[PDB]
RNA sequence: GCGCGGAUAGCUCAGUCGGUAGAGCAGGGGAUUGAAAAUCCCCGUGUCCUUGGUUCGAUUCCGAGUCCGCGCAC
C-alpha cells in the first residue's frame, strides 16, 4: 500500500511549512532543502539552520521523519558531510541530481552517471548500514538515452530506493513532457524501490501516475502547496481542504517564528504560498489582491489573523 | 570589430520556475597567555560590476554600458 513523499522544495519547504504541512497530512517522509557541499565539511549550525528536526530526533512535532539532502560532486566531501548529516539525527541522507545547471552537482551529474555511482557509493559507506540513503534524479539533461545507466549507477552504488522526477533537466517544470512511462521502465529493471515524481495534483492524477509507473510510492511537490492536504487527497480521496481551513492553516503560519528571519519573512512566504492557491482556489486570489502591497511583517499577519474563519 | 559564457563580502566560493544573500578563510572582540600561536565564545548590513525598467517584491526577468575568458572578423 501507498507511500507519499514530501518533496524537497529550496525556498518553500521550510522547517515551518513541513511542520504546518505534516500535521494535517500523512506523509511517510519529507526532505529537506539541499544543503549545498563542495570541498568542506560544513558546520554543525548550517545542518541546524536546514534542519531544525534534527533536535527533534529528526521529525516534525507531529511526528513525521524528515531526511537531510546534499548536493554537490566530490565523494570525499559528500561523504564526510553525510557522515554528520546522521551523526546529528537524520533518518538516512539524499543525494540531488536533479537541481538546474561552476561547482559540479545537481543535474550536472546526469551528463556522468560514473560520478553519481562514485557520490552515492561513498556516501552509502559513510552512513550506518541500515539508515537509508536516497537518490533523486531527472531522466536526464537534454535526453532521456542515459537513463538506465544513471538508475544502474544508484542501484550498485548500493543506494537504497531512487526518485525519478519524470523529466529532463531541459525539460523544467513544464507539464506536456513528463513521462511516467519511463519511471515504470526504471522501475522494471532495478531492484529498489522507485518512487515516482512529477505533476501529481489530485486524487485521480496520483492514480494514473501509480498506473502507468507501476509506483505505489510517490513524491509531490508543488502539488503539496496548491492543495495543503494532498497526501490524504492521494491516499484516500479525501475532498481538498476547504477555503477557511486553508486560512486557518495560513494565520498559524503568521504566528510561527522563523530562525534568522532577516525581517519579511512573513511577506515573502504568505504571498509565496499564495501564488501557489489560486491555481487552486478562487478565494486565493481575492485573499492575493488584499496583501498584495503590504510590505512589512506586522501588517501582513495583522491582516492575515483578522479575516474571520466563520464569515 | 563579431559570437558564446562570465562578474556575488578583504579573498575563495554557495545561491531551483522572482519571495528578500551565507559558508570557509582573512580580519576584529572575548576567554586563555608573560606576551603570542592554537583551541573555545562573539562579529556574515555586501549599491549581488554600474545603470534604467517590469513587478507588491529582482542576484534571478527586460533595455543600456563596462570589464574578464574562450574563437571568429584586422
Ligand atoms: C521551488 C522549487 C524548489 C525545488 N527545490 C528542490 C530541492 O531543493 N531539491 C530537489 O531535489 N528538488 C527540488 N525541486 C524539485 C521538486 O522536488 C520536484 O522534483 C519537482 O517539483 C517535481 O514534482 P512536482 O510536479 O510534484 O512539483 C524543487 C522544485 C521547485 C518547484
Ligand atoms: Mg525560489
Ligand atoms: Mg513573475
Ligand atoms: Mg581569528
Ligand atoms: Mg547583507
Ligand atoms: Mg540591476
Ligand atoms: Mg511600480
Ligand atoms: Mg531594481
Ligand atoms: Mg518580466
Ligand atoms: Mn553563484
Amino acid at each position: 500500500s501507498m507511500r507519499v513523499l514530501l518533496a524537497p522544495m529550496e525556498g518553500v519547504l521550510d522547517s515551518l511549512v513541513r511542520e504546518l504541512l505534516t500535521e494535517v497530512n500523512d506523509y511517510d517522509l519529507c526532505i529537506t532543502e539541499f544543503v549545498r557541499v563542495v570541498d568542506q565539511l560544513l558546520p554543525v549550525k548550517v545542518f541546524h539552520r536546514i534542519c531544525p528536526e534534527l533536535q527533534n530526533a529528526s521529525r516534525t512535532p507531529s511526528g513525521t521523519l524528515v531526511r537531510v539532502q546534499l548536493l554537490g560532486q566530490f565523494p570525499q566531501w559528500l561523504a564526510e558531510n553525510a557522515a554528520r548529516a546522521v551523526e546529528l539525527g537524520s533518518w538516512g541522507v539524499d543525494l540531488n541530481c536533479g537541481a538546474p545547471s561552476g561547482s559540479g552537482g545537481g543535474a550536472t551529474l546526469l551528463k556522468d552517471p560514473e560520478l553519481i555511482y562514485q557520490g552515492a557509493k561513498a556516501m552509502r559507506e559513510a552512513v550506518p548500514a541500515h539508515l537509508p540513503v536516497s537518490v533523486k534524479v531527472r531522466l536526464g539533461w537534454d535526453s532521456g538515452e542515459k537513463k538506465f545507466e544513471i538508475a544502474d549507477a544508484v542501484q550498485q552504488a548500493g543506494a537504497t530506493e531512487l526518485v525519478v522526477h519524470g523529466r529532463t533537466k531541459e525539460q523544467g517544470y513544464r507539464a506536456e513532457h513528463i513521462d511516467w512511462q519511463a519511471i515504470g521502465d526504471i522501475r522494471q529493471r532495478l531492484n529498489i524501490p522507485v518512487i515516482a515524481n512529477g505533476e501529481i495534483w489530485d486524487w485521480q492524477s496520483a492514480q494514473q501516475c501509480m498506473a502507468i509507473s507501476g509506483c505505489d510510492a510517490v513524491m509531490i511537490g508543488r502539488g503539496a502547496l496548491n492543495i495543503p492536504n494532498l497526501s490524504r487527497v492521494v491516499k484516500y480521496n479525501e475532498p481538498r481542504m476547504p477555503w477557511p481551513e486553508v486560512v486557518a492553516l495560513l494565520q498559524k503560519y503568521t504566528r510561527l517564528e522563523k530562525q534568522g528571519d532577516t525581517g519579511l519573512y512573513h511577506v515573502a512566504r504568505i504571498k509565496q504560498w499564495l501564488s501557489y492557491l489560486r491555481k487552486e482556489y478562487d478565494e486565493a486570489t481575492e485573499l492575493f489582491q488584499h496583501v498584495r502591497v503590504l510590505n512589512n511583517s506586522p501588517d501582513i499577519a495583522r491582516a492575515i489573523q483578522a479575516i474571520d474563519i466563520e464569515k
